[PDB]
């Protein structure tokens, strides 16, 4: 590995308004040149003919379950999922055990991720000590150790001064707060407060629980000057509120879990506990609004909230752990919107690359000369099935289990090294 | 009293798009006819020549301090203030002692107000038992006894399900929630979080405390179908948020304390503790936004939050009770906006009459044929001073104490009976 060439693919680099049939030369893990028919003496070649070539995808919302819940997933299994899904960078959430609220846990993750060596794993810290919601965590030490953001995911912050103080201390450090928006007085049940909760009598989680905290966060972001990133947006009103603050110049970004683009609460009737997730799958009108928010640029990126749980944690809905895996299914799920002509291919790539890069302030999601050779190569049309043959997660918890997907990664490249191939 | 005629005044009844020089005939406490030069055998006459004749003003935010704090004010002293200020109807707040959370306190107030016999006093109930914020109050019994709305004024409701449940049970009964919007984690100091708190080191109350709860209430109103009325709006962002929900068809109304139209936090430096109020007086930009919200119809009515406290409760700002009296000063204060050409005279009257009537769902604030003869007659140009000679409150707590006011009530009429004259 001095020299690599990605030949004959259809390159798309939205960060540079760059697209067409170009080759890419990689030198020492870095992007060296992008040009028609490049040829160099003694080069590694991967042939991308008929395929899409773009920056490595970045997922800013992943649960690696490591430390403490490694029977669900661990840094290795999650990293394999990531790269098999086209991700060269993932941000891991801090609801591990022990939680990421000290530099020992950060370092453990960084070192283990280096040993695994497939994608870049960027840790976040908790907003509060122990994620108990009471006292701000040591942002200064956690950022210095490598945390890129603070969240209490998957717990909301209930005290408004705690959230304000988080935003103040984080912005002072130049990093965002990622907020898990669900007021715990209005969201302590198991599924959406809609038709399915009404029909079955399952306890519910009110859409206002999410909306009220998003509105709170926009106001706090506005008044503190901090940047708040809203995780897994799930309702129409939510998007309206976000846009209202974006219109004012507030540093508020957001993401959508592709599952919320594909499924409604009705999925609880078809997939049972594999449709239990926080925030819940909500109504048709919400699903369609989300797609509209993707189209209109209100939703800044796709992020999986890859949240693996074992099958015995996905039995009776009432007792089931919330969450859906998604790293391996993000791309075909997104490509569904491309196929319906809702978004362009460039737009889909933006949402996986440069947009998430800008949210967390990393110079990635790009094929700019001199930048790391993180490259994803994919077939928008290749069909496959997520099943035992194909699943890289330790867990299986997704309503897309066993269903036909269209769109698939052929190559994932990280610092000029092929870390995944079909 | 069979027959009364209000002669030669300039009548304005915005509810009917009615204005001009007309006489008003009153028969048995009711409006009988409105016409040019009416004359009837053996009639009482009050001459309104050169004066403005309009429906009695309604103030939907008054502290009567009765029961329990009658050294501040009582039903009698507050009613005299009301009528001297042009108000034939006031809504009293439930932060009395004991608070209005049972039908005994409601009935005491209704009966005492009947005995006093000057203006109609309409009680509200608390949102929570004891106003402690934990358990919803008995709305059903309180409404049946005569309460027209529920509020925990001057305490916010901190639990979101409590507020949601209040809105649900109130809308079921057809009555609004009036919410005192100030998140207690962000508003536990004494003055605005602005220049004056920074300069002096007085504890502060963050504008976001108000904004976050208004945003919460709009969302709750939207999702429950209830009507929420936002009390004493004080910031620019607040008005933006309200308008955002009004635009969506949400039943959300609001009011402005005229003091917030006249004064900023700087008044704490000139008037000391008589400028201590919740929500606080904020910045110039907020003051001007409020005036703009009055102009653009975002603010639905004027309401005084008449909040009397004794002089010994208005000494060192840190220990002072929050609040400003305002019933006698509301009209000249409002007329300041008329004089600057910010609002028309019709608009000023709307904000004191039909708009507050519609908020609380009473058929008042009108000179419609058959309706109660509640009539206010005033001189927009008459100068006076609020001082010992002129004050009808038991308390003196207003930065307008001793200052020249322009605009003054000459007559107040309630059910055809003259209850006040200059
Ligand atoms: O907020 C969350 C956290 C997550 C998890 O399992 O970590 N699963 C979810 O469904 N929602
Ligand atoms: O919320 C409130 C209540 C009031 C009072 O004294 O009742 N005074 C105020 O200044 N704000
Ligand atoms: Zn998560
Ligand atoms: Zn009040």
């Amino acid at each position: 590995m001095l020299k690599l060439i990605v030949k004959n693919g259809y390159v798309i680099d939205p960060s540079q308004n760059l697209e067409g049939e170009f080759d890419i030369l990689v030198e020492n893990g870095k992007i060296k040149k992008i040009d028609k028919n490049i040829l160099v003496p003694e080069a590694e070649i991967i042939d991308a003919k008929g395929l899409i070539v773009c920056p490595g995808f970045i997922d800013i919302h992943v649960h690696l379950r490591d430390p403490g819940q490694t029977y669900k997933e661990d840094i290795e299994s999650g990293s394999r999922c990531a790269v098999a899904g086209g991700f060269t960078t993932i941000v891991c959430m801090p609801n591990t055990n022990p939680p990421i609220d000290n530099t020992t846990v950060v370092n453990y993750i960084l070192q283990k991720s280096k040993s695994v060596g497939l994608c870049r794993v960027l840790p976040t810290g908790t907003i509060t000590k122990g994620r108990k919601g009471k006292e701000i965590a040591d942002f200064y030490s956690l950022k210095e150790a490598g945390c890129v953001a603070f969240t209490d995911d998957g717990s909301p912050v209930m005290d408004s001064s705690v959230m304000r103080k988080a935003l103040e201390l984080a912005s002072q450090l130049g990093v965002p707060i990622m907020d898990a928006c669900e007021d715990d007085k209005l969201a302590y049940g198991v599924i959406n407060e809609g038709e399915v909760s009404a029909l079955l009598g399952l306890s519910s989680r009110a859409p206002e629980a999410e909306e009220i905290q998003i509105a709170r966060d926009g106001i706090l972001a506005q008044r503190t000057g901090g940047h708040v990133h809203i995780q897994a947006v799930s309702t129409k009103l939510s998007l309206e509120i976000i846009e209202f603050f974006k219109e004012k110049g507030v540093k508020i970004t957001c993401e959508v879990n592709p599952n919320h683009l594909l499924f409604t609460e009705r999925e609880v009737l078809n997939s049972g506990a594999n449709a239990r997730v926080n925030p819940p799958l909500r109504k048709k009108e919400d699903r369609l609004a989300l797609i509209e928010g993707v189209k209109r640029g209100i939703i800044d990126c796709f992020a999986t909230d890859h949240a693996p749980h074992q099958t015995f944690e996905k039995e009776l809905v009432e007792f089931a752990m919330p969450g859906i895996i998604g790293l391996q299914t993000a791309l075909p799920s997104a490509l569904e919107l491309y196929r319906k002509g809702i978004i362009s291919l460039k737009k889909l790539i933006e949402m996986f690359t440069i947009n998430p890069a800008r949210i967390i302030g990393v110079d990635l999601g790009t094929l700019k000369l001199g930048s790391p050779a993180d490259i994803t190569i994919f077939d928008p049309n290749k069909e496959w099935i997520l099943n035992e043959e194909t699943n890289l997660s330790k867990s299986r918890n997704t309503p897309l289990w066993g269903k036909v997907l269209k769109g698939k990664v052929i190559y994932t490249i990280k610092d000029g090294k092929m870390v995944y191939k079909d």
